[PDB]
């Protein structure tokens, strides 16, 4: 069933999600992502509408489902003896925001702005969706290359989103912020715009501004690039010490820094070629 509907080809990558293939539907030529979790790996189980034990990854998948492209697309997912089989839907040609800023460095803040302004629109669609992500970083966004948008992957660190503190984490770390490393407790929406600061820093600077706890902890941005004064104010903001103290998306999306961006097409135009 899941081994006739799809061509299996090369890993892509594996890592804490799992590990995740390229692959072909057989019926349309659609190119898709197959990704395997190991179910001793699965630590947050959720139930689906019908009530099936599924991992909370796919719950979640399922409620960003849409045609809004800013976030994956689970299109199915089979569930084998020791694993959950995930079949994703897979932009052609595609680059990870981690590999794209590896291979051309600290990006242009025309280019930052949009790939932000995407990540913002991506994660606004998680969070109406009653989705935490809590993995957003570099890896986690592609780049449809031709189309200049990004996708938001790897829910299986995500959480349903709720009002109420967290006290557990499982993303990564050197984007998680100082509450959760002193106290073990953060909000939701309070520490997406931490780990979107971080983001944002990784994305003018091309790399994480800390790299210890203490570092975030301090919370001391030091810009080791020539970054706008806009930006920096921007990055300093989400990058707030306080949960309370940073921007909401709305402010984030209204800083004097979000003016005018380029359309993903344009982006594409203009940066992907
Ligand atoms: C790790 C991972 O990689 C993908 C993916 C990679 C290249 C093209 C399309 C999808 C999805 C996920 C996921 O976890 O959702």
């Amino acid at each position: 069933p899941l081994e006739s509907q799809y061509q299996v080809g090369p890993l892509l990558g594996s890592g804490g999600f799992g590990s995740v293939y390229s692959g072909i539907r057989v019926s349309d030529n659609l190119p898709v992502a197959i990704k395997h979790v190991e179910k001793d790996r699965i630590s947050d189980w959720g139930e689906l509408p019908n009530g099936t034990r599924v991992p909370m990854e796919v719950v979640l998948l399922k409620k960003v489902s849409s045609g809004f492209s800013g976030v994956i697309r689970l299109l199915d997912w089979f569930e084998r003896p020791d694993s959950f089989v995930l079949i994703l839907e897979r932009p052609e040609p595609v680059q990870d925001l981690f590999d794209f800023i590896t291979e051309r460095g600290a990006l242009q803040e025309e280019l930052a702005r949009s790939f932000f302004w995407q990540v913002l629109e991506a994660v606004r669609h998680c969070h109406n969706c009653g989705v935490l992500h809590r993995d957003i970083k570099d890896e986690n966004i592609l780049i449809d290359l031709n189309r200049g948008e990004l996708k938001l992957i790897d829910f299986g660190s995500g959480a349903l989103l709720k009002d109420t503190v967290y006290t557990d984490f499982d993303g990564t770390r050197v984007y998680s912020p100082p509450e959760w490393i002193r106290y073990h407790r953060y909000h939701g929406r309070s520490a997406a715009v931490w780990s979107l600061g971080i983001l944002l820093y990784d994305m003018v600077c091309g790399d994480i501004p800390f790299e210890h706890d203490e570092e975030i902890i301090r919370g001391q941005v030091f810009f080791r690039q020539r970054v706008s004064s806009e930006c920096q104010h921007l990055i300093r903001w989400c990058l707030a010490l306080r949960p309370s103290d940073r921007p909401t998306f709305e402010e984030i999306q209204n800083h004097p820094w979000m003016q005018d961006v380029l359309l993903p097409q344009e982006t594409a135009e203009i940066h992907l070629h």
